[PDB]
């Protein structure tokens, strides 16, 4: 299978023909050939949204909300292909890839809904005979540049919304996950959107990325991927002056309080924690939990962890977790385990790895220097700490230098509200899973897991500007020349 | 100043730099000797951002409109400094009294604003896709909070800054141009005077590269708000990424003032003056290139070197009607005489002006100029001006869009469909339909596009730039759970 | 044909049994038996709406959304048979009732994009400790009441936004258009709502409208009609303090000034004042024409009227003009002309009538006490005023009772600005006709021309409420008893 | 010495009828006042009609100038305020001192926010078109209120409809128009312009109705009984003007079985009985569960006892005062009266001299109970014992009200799902039911009235919006098809 570029309306390959060979994480077998694209890929791009922007931009939002049920069509007809290829390609399981399909058309509907309605203001002016408004005009070229783990939402909640109101895009899929990008292109292409509007360009981050966060006819760019890579990011794009959406990592807190359902709480943590082999920017990294329940807890999470079923994603569609996208991963959650292991961590159960799949391992009697309680563990390394009140639940919840979401078990709504407020985070949840998201809602972190917020109209914030207009009406006096 | 000593103000106290170093602010007006000032370093940088760290839970934590009452009383006692605002605006900022008095009375709208709004900033109630979910969003301060500024507006743009950041739950570390260090210090007597608890303003005299790039490079800093050159921006920006502040810029503009051959070109003229001259150009709004429709260019530009001439430059502590004072230091002069002089060189006709004298510069007019002058291409900080005459209004587009900045604009003309063509295809960041390019509001969202920054500031959106929203949820059932899938 | 009520799911006839014969306006033809309901199917209606509430209220806005989107998908099949009915039994011509079929297609889509959005707000408290936040809630069942001039897109701007927002439906047609009701009951329920959440009844305003406005579990009328029975209704709605929405008449001025292209302007106001024979709400009723080009426009404005093609509206697509809806409209009309001639009125051209149709007749020469300046003129007969200068332009504009909207044409910003801020109406375009309308601006009036607004998010103000809701989380002392 | 105020002047009224305002607390004279007729009413319209136009038109700002120049001389008043408000309508030092307090921060509240009620600017679904939405404000205002608060009551729906350009008719309930009057003095020594503002003291029935339906009025606020608000409504029809009703309520107050008992009990006394139940607000039923019900009536009726009942003007820790007139008290008698006919335990109170009653507390009521049916706008309060939270809800829910509610409880599912049942314009968790801020919304539903005020939510009762459109091509349009 070849997989191409897709730039101002064609198909294409790289214009150095350079190709690479994809495999599946889960046994090595060939995938595709992708393009390892370069620089002037990149500025061909750029190039075709600059020339296709004043023509996007300047159409009624119903037509730019048109082609966008149009996208929708096509993606309920497609639908199969994409949950075939995040399998695959990703390793995610037939759960994993359902609830992201799902979600994914569910976000096109939302930014095609959204599209007639983003307003601007109606201002109260100091000045007599002054009429004073407030225009959005969309931002321009908007760099769209993503993860692997959910390579198909994440991407089309930035590439719908953005579109939605009159910017357009220059898309690079995570080099572990381009064939998923190369179906949004088709995807894309199939609803007819104008030349130029939407452009794929598969290849290196480190030169293809950064080419698009340097360029002088980006606006903006759109980033989910790590902090460390965002920090990079944001540093380049200064050069321009271009805006940016962060979007990097998180270490989310799950905290449970002793008046909980224990089962119940053990059930949620395991899901929360451990979904999709703990790939997840919301999981819940670090569990924090009350003493008067933490053996009960522990011994009740324990037990349903050992019931996961790990296999080959692609067998049925009952298995639990599949295998993490590469060897690197493996070898970094083997770094996670040993170093947990050498500070005294217990390793309850799990640890077992082969090939890219790995047995998750859950350590307790942690303290706040292991790696697992300071580093993003994107992978199924978890911690439970146990604290002896909601003042040391709090303080650990924020010994992070991430802050993206966060929860807390508990019936009593004075505990959850308080420590809801004290937690620092962009988001958090009461009695739910860390993982929470709607298509509408403002996704995002504070601290080390990035700046702004995507979904819906705070999308729409991310990629417009306000534009003050005034009309005055009376002719006045001025001060100078004051001989006058 | 005659009983008092310009010092830091950190953490509730008016202290001497930690090195002792301090230098000497002089007039521009006549050189003479204005105070003595700090010179601080990155300790005393450090210490105030510390202060305005510890500060930050408890300010941020009480109600809104306690801190409204703190901005209220900030505009009680500036009320009664008006005088001493607008005399060191005159002869530290070489200001005359009609553009100090134009300050000063802004920035009492300003403050009075941001107290105004400080109760009403509001987050959103959601419909949730799922059941039993309640789905809210907060609004929460960012933290602490980097103010710096120029030395053009330096207690208006200080304020607006100022006063809104401290109204939406955030603590302040501040650094003022270093040619106007006096205007600060009286910030920080108005703030103290108003009791607000200590650390929650804090007040650092000294160099940008080192006072300013420690407030930008610290990790107890959570935003940058910043006004100044656009090179200046681009290497705040750069440094604050590495810990991931935001950042607000409001950086050059080059603004268009396009005259159409409908107007009352008398009124453009006078209006013309104003918009590019006031305050000897020394403006990031100021109108600093005039585009005339070729119907009108005679009359305009002889209408308009008629009211130029006019124009009394002066020293302007001398009396109230004094138009221009001096440009603020004498490198200001330097360039200003290379802009002048690639003018006549690249055979640019000066029709009046280029005279100076110490800090002190006329205004230059120049006609016959090309997209490759100098004062074309950069944004030229004084009083020299060109006017490029245009066949029709898409080559006054053209023309108006031919630069890398993007702040503001206007058009002069009474016909409504072009007025609106023109307001719509001019790229920047605010536009203004038959009045000058520098019209500001208190509550508008102030700032520009392309070079000249990113964010906006006034009212709710100096609130947006310095606030990040919260998404909450509750869940009032429980569910099942896809993994493990055996249960 | 076989027209009947919609309640609780199911078609049925009135329970005394009687109907009464509908026949075109065209031709006097039979069209179809159609209800004539009374109080008890008002009640059977009411009761079904209100015992369908809970559960519609209740669902999550998406739910609602997808039947919405199945109304669309629904209408969008029965565009043939809406054209024919609103063509046959309103007498409306081709373009106006394709043009009333694709606006309505928008209402329904608008819908639906917005019943997910509609948000409350978080507010700061004044008290420590406190959480303070405003939900929205639905108003309960709702009362829908409709006229005959634009049945279709008028019904479906109040019963779509109605329903998307989780209240439940009765609707009473207006006698002269029942059939467009019923083909609205068709769609609804090949849509599948749950049964009751939207109800049709066929039968007379004073009857089955009344029991609607005075019953107690209705919760809010919606209204468009005459002023006069707006100012009832609102008095009967006082009783059980449901509220109201009033679409009243209108009288709306279009005030040409000296600088038109006065062949345009002629263009535009023959448009505005005489599509659909002028039963149009916002139709340009007083034209004021400024003294400079008041000769050449009118001269210009009576020449197109003379091109207009009055004909049977089913013959082609061509056909400029139908015939007025029944009899007493025609005798209307010719009181209207009667009045103006006996005032010293000048007859230009028109007048003339055959059954219910009516050459368009155009007045000069006339002062502000003619009937046609005085009230609302449903119908084509139209004053031209001339006038000096702009003061007597908005002298003229505002000397009415009405309100709803109105229109300048000119090209000079500060005189198009100053009449836009003079003139009394709710609405305004300059450049325009005085009919412009989208699915999601607010649309209503002041004075005589009715309360509130509808389309988009302002039909959404209508039928819902704020709800301030807190959370305190700490105990304080009290001030009684003091001595505690 | 009291008078009208009407355009800018303050006059007696036209017929030079007058009346004379009587104290609850010892029937003392306190002033002779207006008894006004349809003509001072009228002309006080026709003021404020023709001083209209100015007062919109120019910027907020100066609006909001004036609104701080009001707000200034109600500090200097403000001792003044509650001296009449104790004297005239029988508060306590503590609950006068509340209202003038919140009433400082309601015409605070309305100047800050003036300059910042925004329109919209739209996307158009057509090409070249400018679309946006412009605040109007509605014209000449009518303001009618009551006699329980009537200060801060008066204030808020004055302070917030002039703010954004109304101008205001104002006619105080016949009980407190002391209170109305230093009103006018208050705007007349910030130096309104003219006609801006206008007082006129009269009845209801003949001053408040011809504001009602006079034909230049745009709007009219109204506070006060359900069975006058659906009168005005009904009557406001004829000139299809708007209306914002704030009608009575039987707000419930819902307390569970894992509360602080002691606390709910303190919580419960302040909320039903504060200005003796007087409160639109008042926690008039109170709901309690089974398993701690013993224990919260025993702690309840503990603290009722301890309300010390007392000339307000006495001192400044008297807890309550009398009712405002003998037919309050002598309505009380009925609703007492009906009650142990009908087998109510009465637990205290019931006593009653001169104007002061003696809150009377009632256990085993059921929903036939007058008490349990009629708002009880007074200090005679029902307690009812449920056994599950269903049972909490359907007795909260059984009413004709819903203005306000609240339930106490630490559970967070409970608390949630009791304030998403309970039939309420507001609700409040672990709070008294008559919570208040100056800028939320204010408000009930079913016969507690309609419309909200408070902040924006004021303005949006006295303002319309306004879409204008600007076209910038030229079409073809589709009549004369032959063209
Ligand atoms: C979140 O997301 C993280 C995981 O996702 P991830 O592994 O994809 O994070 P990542 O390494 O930061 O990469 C994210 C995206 O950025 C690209 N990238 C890498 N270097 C870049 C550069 N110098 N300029 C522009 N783009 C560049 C990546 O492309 P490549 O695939 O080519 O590296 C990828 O598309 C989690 O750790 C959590 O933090
Ligand atoms: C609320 O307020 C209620 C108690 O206060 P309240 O005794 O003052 O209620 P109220 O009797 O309804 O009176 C409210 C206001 O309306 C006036 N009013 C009475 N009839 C009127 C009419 N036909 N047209 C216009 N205005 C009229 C009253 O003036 P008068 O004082 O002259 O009657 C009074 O100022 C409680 O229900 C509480 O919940």
């Amino acid at each position: 299978m070849k997989v191409a570029n897709y730039i101002n309306g064609e198909f294409k390959e790289p214009s150095t023909g350079a190709f690479q060979v994809k495999t599946s994480p889960v046994d090595g077998s060939k995938i595709a050939e992708v393009p390892r694209s370069g620089r002037e890929d990149a500025r061909e791009a750029i190039d075709s949204a600059f020339e296709a922007l004043k023509a996007w931009a300047n159409i009624p939002a119903i037509r730019r909300a048109e082609y966008l049920y149009k996208m929708l069509e096509v993606f309920r007809q497609m639908k199969e292909d994409f949950m075939k290829i995040l399998t695959v390609e990703g390793g995610g399981t037939y759960r994993k890839v359902w609830g992201e399909v799902v979600f994914t058309e569910r976000l096109i509907q939302n930014a095609a809904e959204l599209a007639r309605h983003y307003q601007g203001r109606v201002l109260q002016s100091d000045s007599e005979s002054t009429i004073s408004v407030v225009f959005k005009r969309s931002k321009g070229v908007v760099g769209v540049i993503t993860p692997w783990n959910y390579p198909l939402s994440i991407s089309m909640k930035k590439i719908a919304h953005t579109l939605a109101v009159g910017n357009t895009v220059v898309y690079k899929p995570a080099s572990d996950t381009p064939v998923t990008g190369w179906l949004i292109a088709q995807m894309v292409a199939k609803a007819g959107l104008p030349k130029g509007v939407f452009n794929l360009v598969i290849g290196p981050g480190p030169v293809v990325g950064e080419e698009i966060v340097t360029h002088k006819r980006v606006a903006h760019v759109t980033f989910t991927g790590e902090s460390s890579t965002g920090r990079e990011i944001a540093a380049k794009a200064a050069g321009t002056l271009k805006t940016v959406t962060l979007e990097l990592g998180g270490s989310d807190p799950l905290i449970i309080l002793d008046d909980v359902d224990v089962d119940y709480a053990a059930r949620l943590a395991v899901f929360a924690s451990l979904f999709h082999q703990g790939q997840i920017c919301t999981s819940a990294k670090r569990i924090i939990v009350h003493k008067a329940v933490a053996d009960k807890f522990i011994e009740r999470y324990v037990h349903y962890v050992k019931m996961l079923r790990i296999d080959d994603p692609r067998k049925d569609e009952k298995v639990d977790l599949g295998p993490l996208i590469n060897e690197r991963q493996v070898a970094l959650m083997k770094e996670f385990v040993d170093d947990a292991v050498s500070r005294g961590g217990r390793l309850l159960i799990g640890g077992r790895s082969w090939g890219n799949f790995f047995e998750p391992a859950i350590f307790v009697d942690v303290d706040r220097n292991f790696r697992i309680m300071r580093e993003e563990v994107f992978g199924p390394v978890r911690p439970i700490v146990v604290v002896e009140n909601d003042d040391q639940a709090v303080e650990v919840a924020n010994d992070t230098d991430y802050g993206l979401s966060g929860a807390v078990l508990t019936n009593n709504v004075n505990r959850a509200f308080r420590i809801a407020e004290a937690v620092e985070s962009g988001m958090f949840h009461i009695n739910d899973v860390t993982f929470l998201e709607e298509s509408h809602v403002p996704f995002g972190g504070i601290k080390a897991s990035g700046v702004g917020r995507e979904g819906g109209e705070w999308s729409f914030h991310e990629t417009t500007y306000d534009r003050w207009v005034t009309v005055t009406l009376r002719t006045r006096r001025f001060p100078i020349p004051s001989a006058l």
